[PDB]
């Protein structure tokens, strides 16, 4: 059979949900499956599995690119093999990959904002962590997050990057409510920042007086949402993001990458055409949580939190 190979940012939760995706979709389509995440953000360590992914001559990549630039040349390198490539998660879209397979990060980004902005009665101090200065996906939530914001009095007192490492993430905010005992909320925008956040709220006895709007749903920031610690987060589907990466690669060497395209969504900003597949977003809060769980059950997303139905047939 043929063999697709997935590369990711980081070794969070997140990545083990992307790479059940990964998984579920080799079993159904019989194509075997490769996936590597680096331990935090790291380049490098992306750029050689990409590069040993073509020496091994793979049939397709998906990568979620750390920065989006730096790799248009390996990504080129595969595509001048015969190796079709398409990128999840974060975008590289000068680098000609075919398809970009995740969340519409300016959006979600936008939709926390308002959030917040509703939160906070249109002011006050917001403190922002994130995991990268380079990757579109940080660069778009943050930017959709101002945007939104623009027109109220709040004010962003801090972005703190902690390059996708928890323990760092930990520090730097319990660092920043430190430095800002009148901070009226965190903005967290990869995984390991919501979780972060909350803990250091938590441990300071600030829940509720310092709002957090985050992003995932992974367990452990799915319990801080049903604690109260967390009043919002922009829910992503990772499992979804792997298996359609798997599914879409599966395609272009089955059905060819012309015929493939044809099926998927085209889009045209800037006179530019482009195929992306939006993984889309769920706003989760305290109130509406017993309702994502059961959303997600009935699409067929495994959420490791939470009761669980069983149908025997
Ligand atoms: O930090 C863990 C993960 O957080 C998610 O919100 C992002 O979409 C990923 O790109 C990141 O690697």
């Amino acid at each position: 059979m043929l063999t697709i190979g997935v590369i990711g940012k980081s070794v969070h939760p997140y990545w083990s949900q992307v790479e059940q995706g990964v998984k579920a979709a080799g079993k159904a389509l019989g194509v075997d499956t490769k996936f590597f995440v680096p331990q935090k953000e790291d380049i490098n360590a992306q750029l050689q599995m990409l590069e040993s992914f073509i020496a091994e001559g793979v049939n397709g990549i998906a990568i979620a690119p750390s920065d989006p630039t730096a790799v248009i040349p390996t990504i080129k390198k595969a595509l001048e093999m015969g190796i079709p490539v398409v990128t999840l998660d974060t975008d590289s879209p000068d680098s000609g990959r075919y398809v970009y397979i995740g969340t519409d990060n300016y959006q979600a980004g936008y939709t926390a904002g308002l959030i917040m902005k509703e939160l906070l009665g249109g002011k006050g101090k917001v403190v922002i962590g994130t995991g990268s200065l380079t990757a579109m996906n940080s660069l778009q939530r943050i930017q959709g997050f101002k945007d939104a914001i623009k027109d109220s009095e709040i004010e962003i007192v801090d972005i703190l990057n902690d390059e996708e490492d928890g323990a760092r993430a930990v520090s730097l905010a319990e660092a920043a409510l430190n430095a800002h005992p009148d901070l009226d909320a965190f903005f967290g925008v990869y995984a390991y920042n919501g979780p972060a956040q909350a803990l250091v709220v938590k441990n300071a006895g600030k829940v509720g007086k310092v709002k957090i709007v985050c992003f995932d749903t992974t367990p452990d920031i799915l319990q801080y949402v049903k604690e109260g610690v967390i009043q919002a987060t922009m829910g992503q589907r990772p499992y979804m993001m792997g298996y359609l990466s798997v599914t879409v690669l599966y395609l272009m060497n089955k059905i060819g990458v012309q015929n493939t395209l044809m099926m998927l969504p085209k889009v045209k900003v800037d006179g530019k055409v482009d195929y992306v597949i939006d993984t889309g977003v769920d706003v989760v809060t305290p109130e509406n949580l017993d309702e994502y769980l059961k959303k997600m059950e009935e699409l067929g997303i495994p959420i490791k939190f939470g009761s669980h139905h069983h149908h025997h047939h």
